[PDB]
């Protein structure tokens, strides 16, 4: 049994990982500042012998003792990462140098919840952990973009200078309960738009591409990869890639909704087309992605029906 | 007449900024922690009324009243970036948010010195503004390119949230005189070899390429770019390029040395082609190099020739 700290703990992927820890009868620590997540997310742990949640932001210096660090601390929505991009860059330069600093101080192992950002506006296909990536500095959503790339290079500089152990993933669009009513992702707004009858948003035409993965599919693969011996970058996702117009279409009739669907004005510097190479973690660590996307899909339809009675 | 801050000002490009500003009448005052610099560079200007030196490193605090900042501090030569990959990622991230958060207390202009190495190992030619770069998130180099590129990103968040008026150069390899003798990168190291009668050490082939840039036309260009009303990135360089070998073979012909010419190892991610577009600064600034590349290499070697014997 290990003492495990979760930066980011009570958002959407954070909860779901504090589960299966807790579960495994670990001590876990979850710190979060409820910038976009909510203590609702883990108030079934609070009580608990081996729960601790503490409400703080990674960007202030933290002093505890632990064996192992999973940081997910960051914005995730592109609305959301871009409100204020000033707070999201300092989130991922200054939060990440000081979960580094205490990993060095305490001989903790440190996971880095990385992004398929990373690989930007991709020019090959599919995109495996080799490819550097096509990502443009200054555009609007660069503070997300930028802020991680730079975060993966901190992880390399403290374990070569300082001895650190790290582990990096490489986290593909992923979608599951818990997610809030306006996130302002995809998976959220097409089903509650279908859901009340409002027409679905299509930003753009509709071509661009995504590959999307069950919440429970990325929690098994960040616990295989924390406590395996590899240290290089890991792609975690679900393989199967579709169009945007497509996802529209099939959540359309997983919810049997009466909606139109529009079309917008594109999104400012949209990554065009997404799918992971996961040859490597099959390999390295025997882990591939078991939950089909329509049962998927049809687990998150069932959470937001239920919230919007939860409103209602 | 303006109260001016340099970071960096202690270093090759710094200490002729300096000299520009202290000439034209303005009240300069120097930041550096000498990681590369050294208060030879600009001990001439010691005890001016309108100069002052002070002993800094940029990842700490710093609060004075000024009306514009040119922000120069990192280290520049692949050796002495890689030599610590955490302290060059920490200035470049830390640093710069420093400058930034008192340039918004104060009201003050800040100036950005990227680099070219922002376009990475570069997929189209020339380089404009517009190309997003192809760059190694991981590698060797990285704690340098992902630290500028972030830097950049930092700029417009803070011009876009708060104000604050900003502009960002991107310099093309720049060369002359104070240049350290053990700088490591390759107008030193073979101004240096071929004046001792030692191998000219080409890394590689010899075949990449670079366009290199006297000093005095980058300073020029920085001066220019500050006072202008151009907030978006601006290229400052020399657009001639040549390969590695037809520099080594151009300096010892300047040299009148008898040096073999030696190939080693290749440098680990090394850019292979590198030659500026300058329209924009053309066409917004009214400003080109004016300084012939011979006439620049010949200042060189005079100091130099002028080093070693300060040595012998
Ligand atoms: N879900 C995905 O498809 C996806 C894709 C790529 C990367 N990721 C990464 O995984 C992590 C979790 O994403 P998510 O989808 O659960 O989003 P989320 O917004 O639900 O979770 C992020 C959590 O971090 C917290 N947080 C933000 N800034 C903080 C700060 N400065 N200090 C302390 N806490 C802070 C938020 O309050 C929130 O609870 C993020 O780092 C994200 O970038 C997720
Ligand atoms: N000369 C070039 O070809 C070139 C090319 C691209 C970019 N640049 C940029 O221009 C700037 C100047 O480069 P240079 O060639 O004069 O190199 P340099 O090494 O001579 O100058 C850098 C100066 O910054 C100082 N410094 C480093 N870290 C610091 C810190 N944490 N706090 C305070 N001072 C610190 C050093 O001591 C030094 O005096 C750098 O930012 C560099 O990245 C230069
Ligand atoms: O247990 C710790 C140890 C350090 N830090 C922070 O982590 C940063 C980076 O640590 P590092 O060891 O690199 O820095 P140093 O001690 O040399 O300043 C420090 O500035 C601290 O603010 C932290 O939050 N918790
Ligand atoms: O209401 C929406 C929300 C998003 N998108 C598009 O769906 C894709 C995925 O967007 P998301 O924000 O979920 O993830 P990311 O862009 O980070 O992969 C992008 O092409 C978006 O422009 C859309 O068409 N309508
Ligand atoms: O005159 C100043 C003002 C601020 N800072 C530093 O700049 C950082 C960023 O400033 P910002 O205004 O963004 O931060 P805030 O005041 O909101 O914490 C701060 O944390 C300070 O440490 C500085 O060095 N000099
Ligand atoms: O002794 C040396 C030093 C550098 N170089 C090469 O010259 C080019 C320019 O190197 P420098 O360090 O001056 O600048 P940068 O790589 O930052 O452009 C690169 O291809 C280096 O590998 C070389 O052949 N011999």
């Amino acid at each position: 049994r290990k003492r495990i700290l979760i930066t980011g703990g009570a958002g959407f992927v954070g909860s779901h990982l504090t589960d299966k820890l807790m579960m495994d009868g670990h001590e876990v620590t979850v710190v979060d500042n409820f910038f976009t997540g909510r203590k609702r997310n883990v108030e079934h742990w609070i009580g608990h012998e081996n729960f601790e949640l503490i409400n703080h932001d990674v960007v202030e210096p933290l002093y505890i003792e632990v064996d192992q660090i999973y940081h997910l601390a960051s914005p995730a929505s592109p609305p959301n990462y871009m409100y204020n991009p000033i707070k999201t860059l300092k989130t991922n330069t200054i939060g990440t140098l000081n979960m580094l600093g205490l990993a060095k101080r305490v001989g903790a192992r440190l996971l880095l919840a990385s992004t398929s950002e990373v690989y930007g506006d991709p020019e090959v296909h599919p995109q495996s952990e080799d490819y550097w990536g096509h990502v443009n500095p200054i555009g609007p959503r660069a503070c997300y973009d930028e802020g991680k790339r730079v975060a993966e290079t901190m992880c390399y500089a403290y374990m070569k200078q300082e001895g650190v152990e790290v582990r990096v993933a490489r986290i593909f669009n992923t979608f599951g309960p818990r997610m809030h009513m306006n996130d302002g992702r995809v998976v959220s707004n097409f089903i509650l738009q279908a859901l009340q009858g409002e027409p679905l948003t299509v930003y753009g035409s509709g071509s661009q591409t995504r590959a999307f993965q069950y919440v429970s599919d990325l929690v098994n693969g960040l616990v295989a990869l924390m406590n395996s011996n590899v240290s290089s970058p890991v792609n975690l996702g679900n393989p199967e890639e579709h169009t945007i117009l497509e996802f529209a279409q099939l959540i359309k009739n997983l919810v049997g909704s009466g909606s139109e669907i529009q079309f917008l004005s594109e999104a400012q510097d949209d990554p065009q087309k997404r799918k992971p190479d996961i040859k490597k973690a099959k390999l390295m660590l025997g882990w591939e992605p078991v939950v089909p996307l329509e049962e998927g899909l049809n687990k998150a339809i069932h959470y937001f029906r239920k919230e919007l009675e939860y409103q209602a």
